[PDB]
């Protein structure tokens, strides 16, 4: 019942449950029709893009946050009415297009609803992204189904239980009139005989106007990478048109919370990425070390939808009745929901625990139940003592025994 | 189902499903229980006020924009606890009331939810208005049904798909006491012997305190109409209480986009009319010339509910599957819905095409697939080549062969 | 003295102090370092553009409201980075440019600091406007001098008690490179051989493309409202007059600019109720008629007492009492107010400070009977425009 | 030099330096033309109103905060264009007026610039207020002089170091004409007869429409006062028109910081009083106990203008060169300036120290230099040790030796 | 003359004026009392921290932007009342502190007024930073003088063109009793025997907890963006140059601070299109290379005309026209802009002023043919960075 849609019996962490193959990669999707995805108002897909693969332009009815789990690419984003400021020099035969952005492992990229983007893998390894759609966004005025509207190709649509793109539904002769192009060129837009699906293979290098990398930025990128592996060991053009879409939230040095034997938390919200103001979304990226505990806590103003990047943790999620509706090891490649206000305790296993959480409110925050910053610490000893039937000595141990804030070292 | 209220498979442009007669005009409604009205979160109705017709005071649970299709009249909106600032001179037995607004062809007027207003046709021809209600506005805390609360008369519901007005439900003695007036008066409020419905005939002229034309001003409104008709052929009183409710969007000089052999579009949003920031609606008014093409596009952030004022167009609306869920010659007096993110193409008939669109978001905008501001121009040459399997030479014709922006000449 | 720039001793209403001539009209400025203009942080000028005159493109360090006093024309404001959406149809050799606006008598037009505009009189009668610059705007980061930077021609600078446009201080060759055009053309931009000043004569008629994402939002904001129209009044008494106000609740860009404006027409002997400006200075321009005006300071001293006439400007500083009575032909003015949502408090009328006080506080305050106190409240049954 | 007006050599606390006497009270003013008041852009006056005294209505070019240092009264502020909602029951010349506000010891009252108000003492003790004017407010577009514009009486100008209220400068015949009142009633407005100055003695009790006190608001204010005595031993009408103007910041229970042997601090800003957002002003009221210390601290975003209510303190204020530019005991009835960013330490003497601070920015805040939320405590131990040439143990003492936040005990 | 302070007759770009040698680094300063800095409302210092150098904690009354020109380092900024979230683990005399931030060449960092910070060079090369202070910021309620309030050391204050730190002005035993520490500890805070100045030498091996509700919102806000990184470009043309622009659409805190920046790299002979700053001043620091710069006022006079050089600073006042051509080795600069979301209007290229006007208004304005007009419009087919 949409009315009681969050009265959830059990919760499971789940792997994607359908794959779509394309000439140059794959898309896996977790079914959005499940009870817990509908509570959270989220849909999710994971995409892999092989070397020299091109994810075709599309836009969706839901805003999204895309976490780059692996690789290096280019994106791709189109701002309706902004001039093309990436242009070949005259000193029309020349290439020009709007700004193009480097993505890499650790980035989160915000794509507003109705904004079209493409991506390209120009790196050696596969580029893997998780795509989280806020279907419950007020920015989505359609319905609770995620949609992807494709602008090119003939895709197999990843959300649907003479052509498949938006051009393909226009009269071809009208469409050629509007473009001022021959009828055959317009048939090419309609992709009625394109067999490559949504991610296509580019022969030779894709050339576009692209500013150089590094080598000092290469230096910076390379240092980031070895630091993560060492850690797994223990007018208009200037303003609106060039807004920031992405932030690297997986850099170790970018921690907001950090205890060397416990873990790191990096948080992303309007105080970091201005567009999150508009989107009304937050994100978090943690790396808990061996046996690290994520201090138990509740989400005050959001749902948290957690993707396990690496490692495993044991996890309990408790509802208003004290029942642990989720209780399990959660493992790499899975997805689980911590509903708003439910409490949640997480302990890393022996290889650690990395996750990316997508939070369904602007400036999402938690309240902890343990640590230097806990609820228990805000109560008068005697309200503690009376509340729990305990000595004033014990009540002060509750308050001060854990001397860490959110990442608790065991 | 609410969860798929926007998975529409067919769509129609049509005229109103019902018609109500009253002493001095008529009210035609579209059924708001249609698939597409429910997906958009809108209700529409069309009002005809004859010479000396007074549409009785009412308010709605839903914000509306009223577009005036023909004629000239007076609108009186009432703002709670603002003082009367239109008053008969002392140099009570004198008339005084709130500011009266002159309405005419081309005006959009914004009425917030819960704000009572009345209108009157003091001009020559019939006064015709289209009313669009944002029923799924968050200003409407009731439910998905448009409601008209009448404060005078005994009307016929609209909106239905002794005494009917809000006074009529009060105990007649209490009300008379409350007003400090006799019972025959308080019963006259309750309107049980009123038989005229909601648009009543006024005897001789209605006299209220009204600023002169004048005249002087008479002439600019003339110079406009030999114009509108040629292209068809060849303290608190000063601030909150004086807010602008209206803007003329039908005037040819008001165009934001204009190509002489193609047509004109005028946009109305919160950078034009301040109260749209609060109501969260936009509007548009276009006039396409013979065979002009409204560039294929999608609505980024709103549905667009389109009222055809004159002429006709071939309209295709395309969903996420590439299927064209509307494909039709739209005519005068019909209304269709363009859902958010769906592709739309429109070519005017031989008599051009005139519409008013109501858009269900603040600062509603579109992205084009053809012209100088199109998504195609924003992509690198090779992403178009690779994407559509075409030559670089065909790529540049897709970018550059259409030199106009949104109103396209055939 | 800055810390006392508003300890003013005697105000007057006066016509402009200077006058500049050009080929196809004239610019009349008031002197901005009068004590009263310095106190308001305002500068004012009056432009008249003859049939077929083109006022050349320029921008200012200060935001302005322009009020159109008479005539009808066209205004071209330019916003950087916005596309051209007025374009000749195809089938480059085609004319293409930004949205063009009609101006006419009664229009108030908002021009932000740094935003270039030109205008052109394609009417019959002379086009007359008063330009009000808010020199002490937060948008002006230079200093308390109004500046006009011209982008075409060789103007005489209006703001002063081979050539002189911004192109002309650039290296002629550099500019020609930059524009990728020949030195010949680049020199025409610099305007050394130009003698027409800032308002030039167009031969034959000026033809531009004219109606008989961003493009729809930022790029097409409203710059104007017609405030002069009789039906537009917010306050109206038939024997007294009409006042129309313009602030952020009417024109969105006034939120950014932080200005308001007012337009009034008082009839024969009508009284603009005594009041004070709560949050702004009011700089008033007399369009027609005349009024007796007294402006009163914190000492009770009338620092202006004068019949004000057609063509004169005077300043009502913030918080000073003001009373105005129209003469026998009535009284028409435009007031420019230096705050967003400028408002007043009245001393007489349905909305007055006096009706707000309890009867006994009036009795005590003014040493009058309870009955005299109730006359002070209730004898004037109108709000702001009072009938003689 | 206004370019250098904050290069102060030698701050002193000072007592008022002019008194003005009136039929029913006095007004004392600190001269605004001295170095420190100019730096801060604040002017100050203190006003005493005897039993049944009426402070005549006035308004000022500067916003103000008024702290009620003693007594009980009534304040009427007038909101231009708001209707009179305090009215004699009809069950047409009866008493009606805008709402009336109780003021008492402890209240702060925000008065926007250009807004007129009057006060009346209806209690037994003298009513004493301190009035702090933000001359250098953006709301003041005149100049750096405070002004008071009186609407009644023939006041002596408290601010310049043929009646003379605002009415007295209008032609009397014109004035009587605007009001529709005989010419001798208009002369009474102009007050050239009035001998009483700005505070006048009402004869008999002043009657107005005033809601009762009882039965239990009385015993709340009772309890408030005995608790401070103990401490010293050990439509529109509903919204805009009825905005809140005062907060009681002076009672003990209202503390935001509180150490029982050190002191209490109560803070007042936009999070407490909504109008402070518009005014862009904050206040603080502290009571420090015997020998209590106010951790050294700098004001981050405001100047602080301090009025000593009672007791005394030793005080140092240190500029960017290390020189204490105020060093003295500051005493009851004095005023001192702590400019923005200057460091400041205060210790209460043997009787305590009570102050009201007026802060010239919205949401004003400090950074402490000692205690649980100090600067030193955010620095890494080793940066402490290197910065101060000290041991790791010493640095840990610096951080953790003081275990209170703002109000430190001896 | 504050009333007339932007009436600048002449301008120069120059290296710093003064020098303050310290133990482990130096701070150089351009003199904030010059005609043109007073106009912009900014003060500029350049600081170089040698290896293992620690710049001691200070705060200013002015908000600032710091551009890292070279090197690698850590910055600790302190947030009043935010918990210490970088803590050593248990199993207190464990280290514990507030978020520390890596800084590196091309990083811009925003330090609000009255916010205390320290920097430390833990890298190989010298850390080199330009500091721009917005003195005319509204956040500065003191006066038009940049102040530095040191919280440690006996600094030789860089802006004055028992020691001197804020602690050194309190009463030593009062201080000590507040701290609850001994009086000999407290006398160290006061830094009377500190010989080192404001950049001191470590001593190891500086060690801190470093990654190899409120804490997650306000307290973890973002202070820096890397604007020097080539892949960050917003405008890019391969033969001309790239430009990166920083404002509230990228860094949230700039909305509060009302500041913007820009980092450009012009390749050889590249032209920064002639333009004006619409809403701000830019203060330009030359990072490398050289350029022919001309800055033009409203009279049409180039008040700067110079080949600016590595390490020089110059000012382009609000609304003043500006053209720049990179030299033979090209041109890299950082620009500090004195308004939120600062922008320009170009005079050449696809988004120029000239493209916005009808062909015929250009023809008439400049007295050229309709076809020379189109040439001005369309001959340069780039936006901001122009190839030559
Ligand atoms: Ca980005
Ligand atoms: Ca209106
Ligand atoms: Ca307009
Ligand atoms: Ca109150
Ligand atoms: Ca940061
Ligand atoms: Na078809
Ligand atoms: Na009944
Ligand atoms: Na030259
Ligand atoms: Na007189
Ligand atoms: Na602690
Ligand atoms: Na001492
Ligand atoms: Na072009």
């Amino acid at each position: 019942s949409p009315q009681n849609q969050c009265q959830l019996n059990q919760l499971q962490a789940r792997e994607p449950d359908n794959r779509i193959q394309a000439e140059a990669g794959q898309i896996e999707t977790w079914n959005f029709n499940q009870g817990d995805f509908q509570c959270a108002g989220v849909a999710a897909s994971r995409i892999t893009i092989q070397r020299n693969g091109l994810h075709l332009p599309s836009y969706s009815n839901a805003p999204q946050l895309i976490y780059i789990v692996q690789g290096r690419g280019v994106l791709g984003a189109v701002f309706s009415g902004c001039p093309e400021t990436f242009e070949e020099s005259q000193q029309r035969q020349l290439d020009r297009h709007q700004k193009t952005r480097r993505i890499r492992e650790g980035d989160v990229v915000a794509i507003p609803a109705g904004v079209a983007y493409w991506s390209y893998n120009d790196g050696d390894q596969e580029l893997v992204a998780v795509n989280l759609f806020h279907v419950s966004s007020d920015h989505n005025q359609l319905d609770q189904n995620p949609r992807k509207f494709y602008l090119a190709g003939n895709p197999e649509n990843e959300f649907n239980q003479n052509g498949n793109n938006v051009f393909s539904g226009f009269n071809t002769q009208l469409l050629a009139q509007a473009l001022n192009v021959n009828e055959e060129t317009a048939r090419n837009l309609q992709g009625q005989n394109d067999n490559r699906n949504q991610i296509i293979q580019v022969r030779g290098n894709l050339d576009f106007v692209q500013p150089p990398r590094g080598r000092q930025e290469r230096e910076h990128e390379e240092r980031q990478q070895e630091q993560l592996q060492q850690e797994r060991q223990q007018g208009l053009e200037e303003t609106f048109c060039s807004l920031r879409l992405k932030e690297n939230i997986g850099n170790p040095e970018r921690a907001d919370i950090f205890s060397p034997r416990a873990g790191r938390i990096s948080t992303l919200n309007s105080h970091n990425l201005p567009i999150l103001r508009f989107l009304r979304l937050s994100a978090e990226r943690g790396f808990f070390y061996r046996n690290g505990i994520y201090s138990p806590h509740w989400n005050v103003n959001a749902h948290s939808v957690v993707y396990v990047i690496r490692g495993n943790a044991r996890v309990q999620v408790v509802n208003e009745n004290g029942d642990a509706i989720l209780d399990q090891e959660v493992q790499q490649g899975q997805l689980f929901i911590v509903p708003q206000n439910h409490g949640v305790i997480q302990q890393a296993g022996n290889q650690g625990f990395e996750y990316f959480a997508f939070k369904t409110e602007e400036n999402a925050f938690i309240n902890t139940l343990a640590g230097r910053t806990s609820f228990l610490r805000a109560l008068p000893d005697e309200v503690l003592a009376n509340a729990y039937q305990i000595s004033r000595e014990q009540a002060r141990q509750l308050k001060y025994n854990r001397q860490e804030t959110i990442a608790l070292s065991s």
